[PDB]
């Protein structure tokens, strides 16, 4: 209803939004491909401008990243959901910087380096929901912050119910069902209001997805292959797990030395750049596409990896096909070609979510998943090319299910979830390979779970930042051992001074002063207001206590304390003995608890 | 890893028993089409056949509905979803009558009566995880229904994701992601069971769903007739919510009256198969399946409404195509007996599930959805049967996606959910119509937010069993006034009359019999080994401090919240004191007491 108006002009201005971001992304980097080529191949100056269009880029979106922004660098998903799991950070939710953000993801969007979408607009999404919430009540809050994440992430890829199970599934320990009605709701309408506007303005063909693989969906695998699907999942989630590892081995590597960042600091604007003109000196075509097919932005990259046809057998034809004409060299196997891409975006990848930049860790490690999967896919046509048969009709294999599959398995790796795999066939258009994508992402999240920590929570853990999950220990002495006291009962100085000695917002209300026992709250508005209606017949002159109702026995453990805030979800805990008040426990001091 | 062998195992013998079930399923409805046609098309033997194996397989179903199990009669998910917020019934949670219910139930699919397997399926299979549970700790509770929830109807229809999300969605209020990472994993762990097997065994072809409805997915929509979508969601949910008043309408006919009740426990074992007499009175095909296409059983029915091709154009062409040669009649319009099969599986529908069978709400709707959205496909082709236009190729409309949307979205209406539409697409085996199906089934869950309540609720209402959801009330008179005592300093006859005294299996203790301030809880069994380590050196002749029960009740706490309070803990008891001096024990059948006014 009214809710539902908050809610469809949330999911609305999150589509303009990420329209526009999408369409200044295309046409800039559509303008960069388009002057690389038509001003002559020349071995200077197109080498020229293969780095400074994306260094003058690049190091102009870590310019908007750092300057105006003065937080916000190195944004994302974990911050928040730390947030809603209890450290609040309001001057890190200023709504100038939105805006501040926004535009510098797009100079990371119309990047060649790749770079997540995903983190920084989920938290931009948040950021618009509670600034919409600041609009509402002039015509609670992890439900706003859950509902910006669903409506964040179903609004960048258009994947409605992925969305708002990746806002569900990692983000939360419990759950109010009506926040699912509220984020699917408004995560479907957003979606279709992404869909219908690359129609009505400039035009996509009329409700693809994004991405319309066409395989044969009639005979599909088959299930002679399949134990083989089995082996595709496992080492995925090893070398996801790989990944984080050299994350961790790199985010000591963020901070292992301090005279580096002193001789950094002697220009410190400029760090990101000069890795990125080596990876420039690793990704020039007529340089190193030779050997890697460098000339793919990452979206028309997963596209022609998600080609319905068999390069062994397009190794048996030279034929200039479409954009897949790119994977050919004439020499050497595609395969040693795919390997030297797989790595070599690797150890590229990682230090493209290295640098400062608020980032989601999707988008890359997709990618390598699906060149993994046509790797291994193309090799299952080398080892098997005969194919086998159906009635009075030959079916040979396809590798795009491969790497479809893979591009589910390692990202679901790498985030500790599975909601990867159905934003994975949620985005393919077809649902062909479906049990096993999700049987893969079972066999690499248990591998994962096995070996390796989620990339998040390492990344919390190594920033530092305050949280943290769930012989000797004795839990008495943490309290807080002063509290007011209020009487109603008062004349004119009394009510004064009530209102002058506190401090705080809203007051605590005990039985007596003596017997201590708590039973309510007090607002001081409604004292000005009583000292108001008591003044307006003047000069001359001619809403029971609502109850707080606990006590914090003087022993609960550290797993059952923090369970006691898990589920109360509220500010303090009022200790008493026999009701006489004894102390006040509060959370960052759990905090410094868990820390041991 | 031992959790998960736990769920491995238990979602590989429940996708045993749903192959089991299927294949009997098959094989005996196939046997009767079989002796059906192969006997002779004579208007006495066919007539007597056309109600009789139907009429001895339903009161065959019924007999051992009823006969066998006690109380398994009218089963399904709306009592154990209470069960899980609150009431529990060890009773009702009997190992003995879950194999008397399944091969009922498999007499309920191998009818020819539109019944849905999807309650009972997965109140066994929450049955089958208490009983693992009780071979558990020989090599919580909420927890172990909700992975039943998900295992059933995931293991039902093979369907992993749809299930796990149908599990939580409804049955809960809040939820521990511990337990829908079981579910998914045993879920899919299961649907992966469940097709390898028609393959290994008898044949399916590989890893289809069900349904491969092959539509032309290149162009498919487009989006001219789109806001037209919009029109099928709508009426939809009004329909939807029409089911369900005339479901109230004989849910009071369930017992509006007693002196049938006693004309029919006369002879009482006979109620339902009566209006199966007379459902073959309007099924019987050259009777009055000439009107109603009535040789459809409901899987091929279904089937073949998605048939990817246009009626128009096939009342176009009089080709015998496959088992849509079913939808001609060669004089009046097909318009016409898709309108008045729609009604009359309406009110065959209505009864279908009134009668006394442990059955799920699903499956007739779905038929009913797909009735409507066929109809109003073919209508569109009527409208406008010239199509539009793309790239030098001309593309005219096929209806089966109007049909699919249709069929989730009724269904959305009655159960006021939304993975009705995630089972419908994954289900289909096809994506096409994506978000137009969910964006309709928002609109249908809106308009039956504005009108009705749901099936279940309805359901539990109407039957008043006990729950329930969520000027002057004064909360403070609810509590219960003794609790025991205990001290632990004690000699032979002391501990020995602690023992005896007592009745309950664990004990509360209070700090002393005076100030009534609540320490903590007991068990006997402690005592009694305590008395045997005593008894060990004699003739001639330490580990466990007490555990703390926490909390007071305050002492005016709205229904509302109170209400709030125990969905929060999920616990037993609410210890009321005053000033630590204990004043009462509020319980949960109060409260219910209580939400009753």
């Amino acid at each position: 209803g009214e809710d539902g108006i908050f809610l469809v002009l949330l999911g609305l201005l999150m589509a303009l939004v990420s329209w526009s971001m999408d369409y200044v992304s295309a046409k800039s980097l559509q303008a960069y491909k388009w002057s690389y080529a038509q001003m002559q191949p020349s071995l200077p100056l197109q080498f020229l401008v293969w780095v400074t269009f994306p260094l003058v880029l690049i190091l102009f979106s870590a310019l908007f990243c750092h300057l105006i922004s003065p937080q916000a660098v190195g944004s994302g998903i974990p911050e928040m959901k730390t947030i809603l799991r209890g450290v609040v950070l309001k001057e890190y939710l200023t709504m100038k910087a939105f805006v501040a953000k926004v535009v510098a993801l797009t100079a990371g969007l119309g990047s060649g380096i790749p770079v997540g979408k995903e983190g920084p607009f989920v938290h931009i999404a948040s950021i618009c929901a509670a600034v919409l919430s600041k609009f509402m009540s002039v015509f609670y809050y992890s439900d706003i912050l859950t509902v910006g994440c669903a409506v964040g992430v179903g609004c960048c890829f258009g994947t409605p119910l992925g969305g708002v199970l990746f806002s569900i599934e990692v983000t939360s320990t419990y759950f109010a069902v009506r926040n699912y009605w509220r984020g699917f709701f408004a995560a479907t309408f957003s979606a279709f209001v992404f869909r219908v506007l690359a129609v009505w303005n400039k035009d996509a063909v009329t409700i693809t997805a994004l991405f319309r693989t066409n395989f044969r969906m009639d005979f599909p695998f088959d299930l002679k292959e399949l134990p083989a699907f089995a082996a595709i999942g496992i080492c995925c989630g090893l070398l996801g797990a790989v990944f984080v590892y050299l994350h961790r081995q790199v985010m000591l590597g963020v901070r292992k030395h301090k005279a580096l960042s002193q001789f950094l600091a002697k220009h410190r604007l400029l760090y990101p750049g000069i890795v990125t003109f080596v990876i420039a000196s690793f990704t020039f075509p007529p340089g190193m596409g030779q050997f890697m097919a460098g000339e793919l932005m990452p979206r028309e990259a997963i596209s022609t990896l998600f080609d319905n046809n068999t390069w062994v057998k397009h190794a048996g034809d030279p034929e200039s096909l479409g954009q897949s004409a790119v994977w050919i060299h004439p020499r050497v196997n595609v395969v040693i070609i795919i390997f030297l891409f797989f790595v070599m975006k690797f150890w590229m990848s990682i230090v493209a979510t290295t640098m400062p930049i608020p980032c989601g860790g999707f988008m890359p490690v997709f990618v390598l998943g699906a060149a993994f999967g046509r790797l291994v896919g193309e090799i299952m046509a080398m080892l098997f090319p005969d194919g086998i048969l159906f009635d009075d009709i030959i079916y040979k294999i396809l590798p795009g299910g491969y790497a479809v599959i893979g591009a589910a398995a390692l990202t679901g790796a790498v985030s500790h979830t599975v909601s990867t795999a159905v934003i994975c066939f949620e985005l393919t258009g077809q649902i062909a390979h479906i049990l096993p994508m999700m049987v893969a992402v079972i066999l690499a999240n248990m591998v994962a779970q096995s070996l390796q920590p989620s990339l998040y929570d390492s990344i919390i853990q190594v920033k530092k930042l305050p949280y943290l999950g769930w012989y000797t220990i004795f839990v008495e002495d943490i309290m807080v051992r002063d509290v007011k006291f209020v009487s109603a009962s008062y004349t004119y100085g009394e009510l004064r001074t009530l209102l002058q000695t506190t401090t705080v917002k809203t007051l605590p209300l005990v039985d007596s002063k003596d017997s201590m026992i708590l039973l309510g709250s007090v607002e001081r508005s409604e004292l000005q207001a009583l000292l108001q209606r008591h003044l307006c017949p003047e000069r001359r002159l001619r809403c029971c206590i609502d109850q707080s109702p606990f006590q914090l026995v003087e022993q609960t453990t550290l797993h059952k304390t923090h369970t006691l805030f898990s589920l109360l979800g509220l500010h303090l805990a009022y200790v008493t003995s026999m009701g006489k008040l004894r102390g006040v426990l509060a959370l960052e001091e759990l905090q410094k608890a868990i820390e041991g």
